[PDB]
């Protein structure tokens, strides 16, 4: 009796119970709150070795691993989530994506634009809300659904 996506599971390390979405791999404590034509997404983009173009602003050769990449995004999330860094923040200064140089923000896009991951994460996502790793041809994001 979840908004589609949400599945309930149990911590490991403490035994709560907590919710997983398999659509956006966000996870979190409380049940959750429950489409348009757009919505906005900003994103954190941490490229790999078998990444579509292994390259990007911050590195002419991207050499780590898909773990590596993943441990990255794990990072990148736990601070974010903690407070100890902005998503805005990270992305500017690790985001392997040119929308880096503008805190990640990818604008308004339509079903159909882009990867189809990405999309369903994103239109699964609640305004406000931050996804967990999603994995696409590009690499490993994090997405932070704005509008
Ligand atoms: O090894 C790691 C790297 C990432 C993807 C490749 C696959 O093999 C799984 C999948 C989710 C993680 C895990």
């Amino acid at each position: 009796k979840l908004p589609p996506g949400w599945e309930k599971a149990m911590s490991r390390s403490s035994g709560r119970v907590y919710y997983f979405n398999h659509i956006t791999n966000a996870s979190q404590w409380e049940r959750p709150s429950g489409e348009p034509a757009r919505v906005r997404c900003s994103h954190l983009l941490v490229k790999h070795s078998q990444s579509r173009r292994p390259s990007s602003w911050r590195q002419e050769k991207i050499t780590r691993t898909k773990e590596e990449a993943l441990e990255l995004i794990n990072g990148y999330i736990q601070k974010i989530k903690s407070g100890e860094e902005d998503f805005e923040s990270l992305a500017s200064q690790f985001s392997d994506c040119s929308s880096a140089k503008a805190r990640g923000d990818l604008g308004a896009f339509s079903r159909g634009q882009m990867q189809k991951p990405f999309e369903d994460a994103s239109f699964a996502l609640r305004t406000g809300e931050m996804s967990g790793p999603v994995f696409t041809d590009s690499g490993i994001h994090i997405i932070l659904r704005t509008e």
